[PDB]
């Protein structure tokens, strides 16, 4: 029971990824933009065929165009090439043949990182916050090694499992993320790994403000003019200068002066180690 666009595209059966439609029972909605719904999957680990699993399933709406289908097909194929990693949301399967296009991934029980942090504000220990930042750094390092540029790294686009494992995702634009973007991305529309490093800096600031909104008070129209005078966000409350140093390094105007994701993984591991020692 597929749409007119999907029948026209006539996608092939990928034997590594095609999962049976009848072994998937849809449940509660998780997110909207397409839409994400929670589902029960049976035999998603094919060695254990009768074993039940909770998954997340992305799909188009009834009022979706052919361009929206092409984007979801484009999203499907990008996720195949990236590969399995601890800190990327794992593709589990797809449904393409006998109905609407479904893109299946693992369900992160605690939701997105922004709502995770905001929900646990005081009326989250320091090692947990450093672990979050470190894990996102490791995910982005993996992305870069796969020659993959995210373009919209933010707390909303990181998912959190039951065990507080960070899973990098992309849900598209929210219902333009100006406050997360490097100058070259905002102004010249040039996206690189180093432009993702800028956004990681803004994500770090989100984590240690417990899901705070960046540049509070300053409207988006006045932001870019303020950036090229050299102004940046101040050190947030209860944040050491070592972590603030990494943020300011991420916000260097020149991309080459910003740290690499390899360097960010190394620096954050030292902070994780320092907070665990005693
Ligand atoms: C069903 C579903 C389908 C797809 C994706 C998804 O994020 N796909 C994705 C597409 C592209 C990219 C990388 N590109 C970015 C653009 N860029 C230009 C090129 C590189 C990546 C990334 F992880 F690599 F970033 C992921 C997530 C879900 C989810 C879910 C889920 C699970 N639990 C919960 C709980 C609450 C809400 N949602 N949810």
């Amino acid at each position: 029971m597929g749409s007119a666009g999907l029948v026209s595209l006539d996608l092939p059966l990928d034997p590594l990824w095609e999962f049976p439609r009848d072994r998937l029972v849809l449940g509660k909605p998780l997110g909207e933009g397409g839409q994400v719904v929670r589902a029960e999957a049976f035999g998603m680990d094919p060695a254990r065929p009768d074993q039940a699993s909770t998954v997340a399933v992305k799909m188009l709406k009834d009022n979706a165009s052919d361009k929206d289908l092409a984007d979801l097909v484009s999203e499907m194929e990008v996720m195949k090439l990236i590969g399995r990693h601890k800190n990327i949301i794992n593709l589990l399967g797809v449904c393409t043949q006998e109905g609407p296009l479904y893109v299946i991934v693992e369900c992160a029980a605690k939701g997105n990182l922004r709502e995770f942090l905001r929900a646990r504000r005081p009326p989250l220990s320091f090692p947990v916050l450093v672990s979050c930042a470190y894990q996102v750094a490791r995910g982005m390092q993996y992305l870069e090694s796969r020659k993959c540029i995210h373009r919209d790294l933010a707390a909303r686009n990181v998912l959190v499992t039951e065990d507080n494992v960070m899973k990098i995702a992309d849900f598209g634009l929210a219902r333009l993320p100006v406050k997360w973007m490097a100058p070259e991305a905002l102004f010249d529309r040039v996206y690189t790994h180093q432009s993702d490093v800028w956004s990681f800096g803004i994500l770090l600031w989100e984590i240690f403000t417990l899901g705070g909104s960046p540049y509070p008070g300053i409207p988006v129209e006045e932001l870019f003019s303020l950036l090229r005078e050299g102004h940046r966000m101040d050190r947030p409350p209860h944040c050491p200068p070592e972590l603030y140093g990494l943020m300011r390094e991420c916000w260097h105007a020149a991309p080459s002066q910003r740290p690499t994701f390899k360097q960010l993984v190394e620096a954050l591991d030292k902070v994780l180690l320092a907070v665990s020692e005693e």
